[PDB]
């Protein structure tokens, strides 16, 4: 018979496979252990493995992924006895930011493709026309919803990664932490019409794994 | 007195901070209370801030910083017993933390970012599929694991092809991809009266539950 009745332990998603990560059966804190099919939780016993049965270390046999499946009911038996190990996953920093509006392509987790949209009339101010109004309005979240603690979490970063007209660093400047768009310069439609950029938004932590966007500006009399 | 003159450890780049990474002090392989502490290693000044001895007398070594193996994929990580000295390396294993790149991948100066690309393709109206297959795209429609050296090779994911999107809206009718090879077919004679040209975006993607996609756009003009 086992100490506790039940058990519980967290796992980050990303850990590797082959990491131990349950060893709570050690120490008079539980023979031979093995792990049970569970028919209420049928991947439990692929995902995670006890390969020295007399220890009943758990070791992670699957990748884990916390967009698909965040808890684990884990049938651990003893030579007769069985137990319930409880396991979390707990959300890591395996994604990147998206932009909003993100409509899902149908069957896929995909967001249907977005370009921002902004107008500008020739021959006026950057101090007449700014902050240049975008539409929707620009903006991204990472989509790890779940990051603990909170201090873990990214900041995002936004740019413009590539343009048409080449030019176009001439006429905008796109804050990095806002996405304020500004004009630099009054624009002339006698030589610009309209520019069409490609806007980037990355995780501020090493890890980018950017996003991207469309920013299509409209030049008007 | 340390029992080796050195040591060797690696590490998974996705391993989280606080995971516990080498153990070899542990079972009297270290040194002969007895008090294991990391130095400052001026040859690899980061190696102190990436790895820390938090119970003084085990020695067990717990990675403090998250790795990157774009940045950095060995440490020279100096422990001294309390007095010497002894050099644990440390090499960084290339895990799955990216996805495909569309090629060919131009950088975008001052970036890690590939230029954006759209593959053109050019198909005569009223030609069958027969005399067309496979229809011809320039350059040609690639990509390839971000993750350059995974190991082993049956760890690497197979790469995923489709039309996630495009315009106008019956382009399915006309257009197929393979999901595994990414040639493009046509499926039925295109009439210049009722379609004069595609926009789609293409993805590739990872097959291992972990898909995250690349995007191009492929535009598709058809002629006389
Ligand atoms: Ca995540
Ligand atoms: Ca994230
Ligand atoms: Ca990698
Ligand atoms: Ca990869």
């Amino acid at each position: 018979t086992f100490k506790h009745e039940s058990y519980y332990a967290t796992v980050n998603e990303l850990t590797p496979v082959g990491t131990t990560i349950f060893t709570g059966f050690s120490g008079d804190n539980g023979i031979e252990y093995v792990i049970q099919y569970n028919p209420d939780d049928p991947t439990s016993n692929d995902t995670f493995e006890i390969p020295l049965m007399l220890t009943g270390n758990i070791v992670l046999r699957k990748r884990l992924n916390y967009e698909d499946k965040t808890r684990y009911f884990v049938i651990i038996q003893a030579n007769t006895t069985t137990t319930t190990l409880t396991v979390d996953v707990l959300d890591g920093d395996d994604l990147g930011p998206m932009f909003l509006p993100c409509v899902l392509v149908p069957n896929t987790r995909d967001c249907r493709p977005l370009t921002y949209q902004a107008a500008i009339p020739e021959l006026r101010t950057p101090e007449e026309l700014n902050p240049i109004i975008v539409t929707p309005p620009i903006q991204a979240i990472d989509q790890d919803r779940n990051i603990q603690p909170p201090s873990d979490r990214p900041g995002i970063l936004y740019s413009i990664l590539v343009g048409t007209p080449e030019d176009y660093p001439r006429f905008f400047h796109m804050h990095p932490r806002t996405a304020e768009l500004s004009l630099l310069e009054p624009v002339n439609r006698d030589f610009h019409q309209k520019f069409d950029l490609v806007i980037k938004a990355e995780q501020d932590n090493g890890h980018p794994l950017p996003a991207f966007a469309g920013l299509h500006i409209e030049i008007l009399d």
